[PDB]
């Protein structure tokens, strides 16, 4: 059991661009990517292991994929955020704050 930050974009150049800077200036945290409920599954099965903060980017998922981690995740009592946007400086913050308030903060992170 852990948490997870699932960022949304359509613009999977931005996605990806961000994604790089995420996983090369954070290299000791698991990080993910979804294209499809496969992977979606995969992830909240990863965070059913031991749990871990979670950053899911999807490179432009269907928003039947975005139905599937919201349905998946809160059957089961996982803790998620939701983050709509394709503005690469938001996403690039957005790990980093996921990330510290995951780790140690005073306020539980909890959107749904």
């Amino acid at each position: 059991m852990g948490k997870v930050l699932l960022v949304i974009s359509t613009d999977t150049n931005i996605i990806s661009s961000v994604q790089e800077r995420a996983k090369h200036n954070y290299p000791g945290r698991e990080i993910r990517t979804a294209t499809s409920s496969q992977d979606i599954r995969d992830i909240i099965k990863s965070m059913k292991d031991n749990g871990k903060p979670l950053v899911v980017f999807v490179n432009g998922a269907s928003q039947n994929d975005v139905n599937e981690f919201q349905n998946e995740a809160k059957k089961e009592g996982v803790s998620y955020d939701v983050l709509k946007s394709t503005d690469p400086e938001e996403l690039t913050q957005r790990v980093r704050e996921f990330l510290k308030t995951a780790g140690s903060l005073e306020h539980h992170h909890h959107h749904h």
